[PDB]
């Protein structure tokens, strides 16, 4: 079965995980994916290696990794695709079995729907 | 006069500013705000103090500051509101007495974000 892993930055504060948890609930309710997991790059659990390994353990053969970041940065272009084994080079460590494929997706970017949210927020809504 | 100031994290890489620039053009095209400026918390320029000051200079007495961040973090709960003069503390933003700053809320777990995430999952 396919899995979605949502991946976030992580924070010293708990808002970043809380955001990822809520988003995962919302996408679970769209019934697109049997398995939906979250990972945080830094600070808190679950880690990205932990989330990938938890989706393999549920028997996922195709894992979609969506970086929930607004723009590309060091995490989206280096730290994350390294962990997932997609580009080369005491860490975490993630082994990916041969029959598992990781599909690393694109961040949010300057999407029109973000300008919608910006306008709502401008009016305190 | 109503300025909207979009405020972002900033990074050592240039993509974060590029995102703020692009979003500011896109909100300009909605024609809701006469003045639209961007500021970056860290690393990049313009700074948040620089952006707010450059809105005052164009004569806005109402400046809306919208945090373009997914979740709250230390910048949105401490650094940005300190800078704007809305909380106590203990390169310098003045803020004249005839201008009001309205600090808004970050993006959060909006339904539109889950729509974007689903698009991104299928590679659109």
């Amino acid at each position: 079965m396919e899995a979605l892993v949502l991946v976030g930055h992580g924070s010293r504060l708990p808002y970043s995980k809380e955001l990822l948890v809520k988003l995962a609930e919302k996408v679970k309710e769209r019934n697109l994916f049997p398995i939906v997991e979250i990972g945080l790059m830094e600070f808190s659990e679950p880690t990205i290696p932990q989330a990938v390994k938890k989706a393999i353990e549920q028997g996922a053969k195709r894992i979609i990794v969506v970086p929930v970041f607004l723009a590309h940065g060091i995490h989206t272009t280096r730290d994350i695709p390294r962990l997932l084994g997609l580009i080369e080079d005491e860490h975490e460590k993630l082994e990916i079995p041969e029959d598992v494929e990781i599909i690393y997706r694109e961040p949010i970017g300057a999407d029109d729907r973000i300008v919608d949210i910006i306008i709502d927020r401008a009016f305190g809504r």
